[PDB]
C-alpha cells in the first residue's frame, strides 16, 4: 500500500528531499489533502472565523471564560479546548498585555501537540514535523536574535501551562516554524491565520510551480496547475510571483537558504515588463531606473516591517506619495506602482471607499494577468475582489463577468465543488 496514493517522496539533487509523481496528474486534479497538524486564528479574525477550523460564520459561540475563543459550536469548542486551555485564563488575568506573536503562538500549539500525540500523524505520512529542516548553521544574527525574543514570549505567556524542552531544542523548533510553516488566506486572500502542514512542506519551491495549496476551512489541498508526468519532481511556490527574478531571489536567500534556478529564474523573461518604464523625450537611462528600483524595494521592506503598528491613513499616504514620486520614471504597469496600487486599494477597502478602491482595482487587473502564471491565486482573488465592488455599486454586467474571471481559476486551484465557489455562484444569483 501507498502511503499518500500516486505520490512519493524522494531525493531531489541539490534540493534536499522533495515530492515525486508515480502517475500522471492533468489540469486541476488533486495530487492529496493534508490535515493541518498546528494552527491558530489570526487576532484579527477573532469574532468572525471559528477559531477551531477557521469557518467564516455569523453567531459563532464564544468562550463564557474568557469571551476571546469563538467556535461554530461546542464540538469545535471541545477540540480546540487542548490548545485555548493554555491561554483562556491568561487573556482573563492580563487584558491586551497578553499579546504573544502568531509564530508564539503556533509554537505553543506544537509543543502541546508532540506531548499528547508522539508518533507521527494523518498529516505526517511522507514528512514529520521532527525531521523538518532549521538551518540553524545559515541563520544571520537578525534572524537568531528574533528566535530569541520569541523564546523568551513564550516563557512569559505559556509558562504556567506548557512544559519546555531545552533551549537548544526551541531554537531547533522556532528555526524549523520559520523554514515551513504557513499562512492560510481566504478567497481574497485576506490573512487568516498561521498552520503547520508536514506532508505539504515536503514540497519544494519553483517560480514556475506545477501545483497550487489552497485551504478548505484548515484541510491543505495540493492541485494541479499543468500536466505532472510519472518521474516529474511536485513544486509549489513559497512567495509572491509578482516580482522580478532579484527580489524573488533575495527573498528566497533570507527565509528558505537557497537561490532559484527554476525557468523563469534563469531566462529572467518576465523582468522586462515587470519593470517597465515609460516612453519619454529622453527615456530613462539604467542609473534611474536602478535608483528608482532601489527605491521602490525599500518602501516595499519598510511597509514590511512597519505592518503591525501604521494605521490605514498612513499606509495610504505612503502609497499615494510613492506612486506619485515612482511614475516619473515608470509606468503604471511596473510592479513597484502596482504594490502601491494594491495597498492603496487595501485602504480604500477598509475605509469604505468603494469606487475608490474599484478605480485601484481597474488598474491593476490587466497587468497582473499579464505578470503572475496563467492559474494564479492573486489573479482569481483580483478579479473577486473587483467583481464584488462592481456588485455592491450596482454593476450587475461588470460584476458577473469579473466574478466568472475568479471562478474559472479557481475551479482549478480550489476544485469545481470548493465550498467558495459554491458562495460566489450565490452572489451572481442574488
Ligand atoms: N528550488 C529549490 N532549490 C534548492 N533548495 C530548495 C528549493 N526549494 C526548496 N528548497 C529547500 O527546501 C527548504 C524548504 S522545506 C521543503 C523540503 C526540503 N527540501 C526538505 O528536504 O525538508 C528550503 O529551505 C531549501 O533548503
Ligand atoms: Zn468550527
Ligand atoms: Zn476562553
Ligand atoms: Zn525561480
Amino acid at each position: 500500500a501507498e502511503a499518500r496514493g500516486g505520490l512519493e517522496r524522494f531525493c531531489s539533487a541539490g534540493k534536499g528531499r522533495g515530492l515525486r509523481a508515480l502517475r500522471p496528474f492533468h489540469v486541476g486534479d488533486l495530487l492529496f489533502s493534508c490535515p493541518a497538524y498546528a494552527c491558530v486564528l489570526t487576532v484579527g479574525e477573532r469574532g468572525h472565523h471559528c477559531e477551531c477550523c477557521f469557518a467564516r460564520k455569523e453567531g459563532l459561540s464564544k468562550c463564557g471564560r474568557c469571551k476571546q475563543a469563538f467556535y461554530c459550536d461546542v464540538e469545535c469548542q471541545k477540540e480546540d479546548w487542548p490548545l485555548h486551555k493554555l491561554e483562556c485564563s491568561s487573556m482573563v488575568v492580563l487584558g491586551e498585555n497578553w499579546n504573544p506573536s502568531e509564530t508564539v503562538r503556533l509554537t505553543a500549539r506544537i509543543l502541546a501537540k508532540q506531548k499528547i500525540h508522539p508518533e507521527r500523524t494523518p498529516s505526517e505520512k511522507l514528512l514529520a514535523v521532527r525531521e523538518f529542516e532549521s538551518h540553524l548553521d545559515k541563520l544571520d544574527n537578525e534572524k537568531k536574535d528574533l528566535i530569541q525574543s520569541d523564546i523568551a514570549a513564550l516563557h512569559q505567556f505559556y509558562s504556567k501551562y506548557l512544559e519546555f524542552p531545552d533551549h537548544s531544542s526551541l531554537v531547533v523548533l522556532f528555526a524549523q516554524v520559520n523554514c515551513n510553516g504557513f499562512t492560510i488566506e481566504d478567497e481574497e486572500l485576506s490573512h487568516l491565520g498561521s498552520a503547520i502542514f508536514p506532508d505539504v512542506a515536503l514540497m519544494n519551491h519553483s517560480c514556475c510551480p506545477n501545483v497550487i495549496v489552497t485551504y478548505k476551512g484548515t484541510l491543505a489541498e495540493v492541485r494541479a496547475v499543468q500536466e505532472i508526468h510519472p518521474g516529474d519532481e511536485v513544486f509549489t511556490s513559497y512567495i509572491d510571483l509578482l516580482y522580478p527574478t532579484e527580489d524573488r531571489n533575495d527573498r528566497l536567500r533570507d527565509s528558505y537558504f537557497f537561490t532559484c534556478e527554476c525557468r523563469e529564474c534563469t531566462t529572467k523573461d518576465k523582468d522586462k515588463a515587470k519593470v517597465e518604464v515609460r516612453k519619454l523625450s529622453s527615456p530613462p537611462q539604467a542609473e534611474a531606473i536602478r535608483d528608482m528600483v532601489r527605491y521602490a524595494r525599500n518602501v516595499i521592506e519598510e511597509f514590511r516591517r512597519a505592518k503591525h503598528y501604521k494605521s490605514p491613513s498612513e499606509l495610504l499616504e505612503i502609497c499615494e506619495l510613492s506612486q506619485e514620486k515612482m511614475s516619473s520614471v515608470f509606468e503604471d504597469s511596473n510592479v513597484y506602482m502596482l504594490h502601491m496600487m494594491y495597498q492603496a486599494m487595501g485602504v480604500c477597502l477598509y475605509m469604505q471607499d468603494w469606487e475608490g478602491a474599484l478605480k485601484y482595482g481597474q488598474k491593476i487587473i490587466k497587468p497582473y494577468s499579464k505578470h503572475y502564471p496563467v492559474y494564479s491565486l492573486n489573479v482569481a482573488s483580483m478579479w473577486l475582489k473587483l467583481g464584488r465592488l462592481y456588485m455592491g455599486l450596482e454593476n450587475k454586467a461588470a460584476g458577473e463577468k469579473a466574478l466568472k474571471k475568479a471562478i474559472a481559476i479557481m475551479e482549478v486551484a480550489h476544485g469545481k465543488d470548493h465550498p467558495y465557489i459554491s458562495e460566489i455562484k450565490q452572489e451572481i444569483e442574488s
